[PDB]
RNA sequence: CGCUCCUCAGUACGAUAGGAACCGGAGCG
């Protein structure tokens, strides 16, 4: 499967932000997912880490927040994340960088950290089971929206 | 006392998608 994010980057030259269309393998994706470690933070760059899809760590939902759909039971599911997001009975989405040349993220490295890009692969704690790719809108911030495919 | 860098630490905390400080190290005023 091949995932298209629109992502608005700034072009020097009109200093306007214009439409990338970025494509990403979902294959490589769920690769970077299964490089990464499964944890929640803890590493130089800080991640792979939590996405909390909208919710709080007992599964309710904060107040004007629509999460995003899936499309799959563990995807949809709200989640428990505990403390260090570790707990023996924890289940949440994890957010990691992911690229349309398919590189592995150095999550290890703080100081330089490698940009993250626009894009991050969703997949579940602690069975990673691949949810989707999202990405922002606009550069590299703001929230991180479902891309299509 | 103030400012820059390291470290503390991607820790504490946070959930608008981020993120300290004390102690310690190196400087300038
Ligand atoms: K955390
Ligand atoms: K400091
Ligand atoms: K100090």
């Amino acid at each position: 499967a091949t995932w298209t994010c629109i992502n608005q980057q700034l072009n020097p030259k009109t200093n306007k932000w214009e439409d990338k269309r970025l494509l990403y393998s979902q294959a490589k994706a769920e690769s970077n997912s299964h490089h990464a470690p499964l944890s929640d933070g803890k590493t130089g760059s800080s991640y792979p880490h939590w996405f909390t899809n909208g919710y709080d760590g007992n599964g309710k939902l904060i107040k004007g927040r629509t999460p995003i759909k899936f499309g799959k039971a563990d995807c949809d599911r709200p989640p428990k994340h505990s403390q260090n997001g570790m707990g023996k009975d924890d289940h949440y989405l994890l957010e990691f960088p992911t690229f349309p040349d398919g590189h592995d993220y150095k999550f290890d490295s703080k100081k330089p950290k490698e940009d993250p890009g626009p894009a991050r692969v969703i997949y579940t704690y602690p069975n990673k089971v691949f949810c989707g790719i999202v990405a922002h809108q606009r550069g590299n911030q703001g929230d991180l929206r479902l891309c299509s495919h």
